[PDB]
């Protein structure tokens, strides 16, 4: 049985029995590379102090399903369309919250629409400005440097 | 400024303007190959109500560094010890929570000491169980995975 503390905007706090359990609605993360660029976002995320790299992302909003949540997010955070293949999911941190995250990749990007600041770059030097210290990531930002090099090169 | 709503024992929930923000301690997360498997660790997460597919993880504990806790989590959950060298970081949900993961492959492991399910499996293989919907990932797992594909064939 859960115990609800707190009802709110974008999460629930809730506790069951001795666990402390974050609900979230669930997210869409779009990877997408063009000219051996990776098409990251970067904004400022009062959460950490700062703005990590971060791949485009959203939440599945009411009425939507992933493959559209995509879509919109991509338009919305970067004014692009795509050909969109789901790949994988994951919960974000499964020990305290349900959120769930639903990756796409993106191919054929085409401009639809001329805050959130749009960062085209290679993934290895996402990478190797990342191990410099220079940047920080967020999961989705690490899974699209990961998944370009395991299958992308 | 933020005002907090609730302290606890793995999270705090905060209020910062009109963000929800839920604090949480540094987590570590351990990459480990033998023989060509990796090496899995299931466990229920009443968050999700299911057991995701992870790596050996655990908070980072006061007085302890990353490596410390690696070192800690990986013994106390597969009862290994092994050489741990420090790879990357991310941000588990940068919108939501400060919660911060670090990331360390284990070489050369050897048995230490003979509710936490041990799972040796090929990425392979965990990809395509996962690709068939049978078994979920947390991040740690994916990222296990998705660094396997990479750097480690
Ligand atoms: N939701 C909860 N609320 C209260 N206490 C809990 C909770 N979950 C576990 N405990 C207690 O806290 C102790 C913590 O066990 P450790 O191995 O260090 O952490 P981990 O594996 O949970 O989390 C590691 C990361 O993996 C996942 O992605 C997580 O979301 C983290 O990001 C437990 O034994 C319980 O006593
Ligand atoms: N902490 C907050 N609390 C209140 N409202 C917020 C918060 N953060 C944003 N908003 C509002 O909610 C709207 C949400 O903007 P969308 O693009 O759909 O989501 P995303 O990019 O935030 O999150 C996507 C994933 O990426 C990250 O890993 C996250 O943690 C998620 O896992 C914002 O415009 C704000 O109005
Ligand atoms: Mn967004
Ligand atoms: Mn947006
Ligand atoms: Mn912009
Ligand atoms: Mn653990
Ligand atoms: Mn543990
Ligand atoms: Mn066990």
């Amino acid at each position: 049985e859960r115990t609800y503390l707190y009802r709110g905007r974008i999460l629930n706090l809730a506790l069951e029995g001795r666990y402390e359990i974050v609900e979230h609605k669930p997210a869409v993360a779009v990877i997408a590379l063009r000219e051996g660029r990776m098409l990251f976002v970067r904004q400022m995320r009062p959460a950490v102090g700062l703005a990590p790299l971060e791949i485009p992302a959203g939440l599945i909003e009411p009425g939507e399903d992933p493959l559209e949540a995509a879509r919109r997010e991509l338009a919305e955070e970067t004014g692009l369309s795509g050909d969109l293949t789901y790949l994988f999911s994951y919960f974000v941190s499964p020990g305290f919250t349900d959120e769930k995250t639903h990756v796409f990749l993106a191919e054929n990007l085409k401009e639809v629409e001329a805050a959130i600041e749009v960062v085209w770059m290679r993934p290895e030097e996402a990478l190797e400005r990342h191990q410099r210290g220079e940047v920080e990531f967020s999961a989705t930002g690490l899974v699209g440097v990961l998944y370009y090099h395991a299958f992308l090169r």
